[PDB]
This record gives C-alpha cells, sequence and structure tokens, in this order.
C-alpha cells in the first residue's frame, strides 16, 4: 500500500549506484516497508520515473519518495519534483510523498568523526 | 599538531556550504580536534586549499581531511586529491591524510528510515 523509493544523483563511475543498492538491501533487511525501490536521477538505470513507476505496479497507493542527498540543491528542489511531476504520468489516486535529505544530523557528525579516525 | 578539515561539493545554492558548516559547528562542539576547518571543492568559499593553508597556518603538521560526500565519485577520486596534491603548496614536513566518504553505513539507514516517516 506504501513504497518507499531511494532516490540518488548518479554517477559515470559505479560507486554511487552501488551506495543505493546496498542502502536498500539494508532498509529491506529491516522489514519496515512492503516494496523498496531506488532510482538514479542521471547516467544510471532503474532511473527515478522507472522506479516509481515499478513501485505502483506492484500496488502501491502511496509512494514515499527519499531524496538520499546531503543538502538541498538545484537536484533536490527542482529537478527531482519536476520528475515526479510536483511542479511540471501517475494514476490520479496515487500520491507521491517528497521527502527531506539527510542535512546535519548528529549521526553524521559520528560517522564523519569515525572517518576521521579511519574507522 | 593534527587539524580536522572537511570537504564539500559546493552548490550554486547556498544550502551545501550551510551544511558544511553547521558539521563543522557540531564537531567543534564535541571537543575532539585542535583545529577544524572547511572547504567547498567548488562555487564557494573557503576553497579546499584555503582551508588546508588555514589549517597550517595555525600550526598542524598533519592534516585530516575528510571527503563528507556519500559515495566515492570523479570529485573524490580525482579532484580533491589533486587539490591536495596527492597525485598531481605544502611545507614537506606536513601530511595530508585523505580520509574514506560516509559510504553505506548503517548510521545513515538509520537516518533514511526517519525521513521516510518525516521525524
Ligand atoms: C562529475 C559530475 C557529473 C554530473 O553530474 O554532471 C558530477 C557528479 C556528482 N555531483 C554530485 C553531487 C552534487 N552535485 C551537485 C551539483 C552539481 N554538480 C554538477 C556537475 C557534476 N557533478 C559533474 C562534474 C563536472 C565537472 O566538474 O567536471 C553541476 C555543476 C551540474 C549539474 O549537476 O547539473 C552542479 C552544480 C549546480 C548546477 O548544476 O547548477 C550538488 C549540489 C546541488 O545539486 O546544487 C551535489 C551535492 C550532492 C549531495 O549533497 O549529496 C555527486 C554525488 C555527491 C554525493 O555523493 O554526496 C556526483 C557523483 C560523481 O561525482 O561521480
Ligand atoms: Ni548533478
Ligand atoms: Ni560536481
Amino acid at each position: 500500500m506504501e513504497a518507499l523509493v531511494l532516490v540518488g544523483h548518479g554517477s559515470r563511475l559505479p560507486y554511487s549506484k552501488e551506495l543505493l543498492v546496498k542502502l536498500a538491501e539494508k532498509v529491506k533487511e529491516r522489514n519496515l516497508f512492503p516494496i523498496v525501490e531506488i532510482g538514479l536521477m542521471e547516467f544510471s538505470e532503474p532511473t527515478i520515473p522507472q522506479a516509481v513507476k515499478k513501485a505502483i505496479e506492484q500496488g502501491a497507493k502511496r509512494i514515499i519518495v527519499v531524496p538520499v542527498f546531503l543538502a538541498h540543491g538545484i537536484h533536490t528542489t527542482r529537478d527531482i519534483p519536476r520528475l515526479l511531476g510536483l511542479i511540471e504520468e501517475i494514476p490520479e489516486d496515487v500520491e507521491i510523498i517528497y521527502r527531506e535529505p539527510i542535512g546535519a544530523d548528529d549521526r553524521i557528525v559520528d560517522i564523519i568523526i569515525d572517518r576521521a579516525f579511519g574507522r
């Protein structure tokens, strides 16, 4: 009934998509959502609209899109809302819920500190 | 003796730099490092080389550079190591230690899950 779509930038290198994929795997491991899908903005497949369609086709009425990005930018404020047609398609009776990026979360400062220490 | 330099992409929007800055503030608040500096790759000041010089000028011999990026890409594997002259202005008796990005860390999946729930 609800689907989680993780959305990433995309890269010409593969690392970015690997990251999204490992992220999806890990949230799958927590058994919280019925459907869990990924989409990249540029370069790679699946694309965002592809992932959104794939989610609807599995019978989701409420689509939770999380931008896996540290900050807001043009990607998160123009391109992506556009691609989900929240600015400029999708069954009338389906709502896309566009969430917030990671931001300056305490857990990020934990992660950064670990990274400083080669841990 | 050791300095932490947080390094970010930069955007034409301000959000990115705000993020770096809030991150620096938070790690400053944890009193773990003598010196804590930020640099953006493009669009904004301070720049990476500026932040590195600012760190040396405060008497740091070991400079810990953490790329605040989710994944590896061109920025983290070419441009930044280049800018720190690790592949091709640094006193010979100073070492730059180039750390790892955030990656698919469990704490990120925690954060993502929170974001799905509008928390
Ligand atoms: C290689 C390249 C390929 C390409 O994307 O074209 C690339 C790659 C990546 N960017 C990433 C991150 C961001 N990129 C932006 C913004 C811009 N990045 C741009 C270009 C390029 N970015 C190409 C370099 C061409 C060159 O320098 O030679 C601009 C100029 C053009 C544009 O993107 O349209 C645009 C400036 C604003 C504008 O467009 O006006 C923002 C901020 C924002 O969005 O405002 C973030 C924050 C991300 C975050 O916060 O997480 C990540 C993952 C970052 C991560 O993992 O954290 C990758 C992956 C990788 O580097 O391989
Ligand atoms: Ni981009
Ligand atoms: Ni870039």
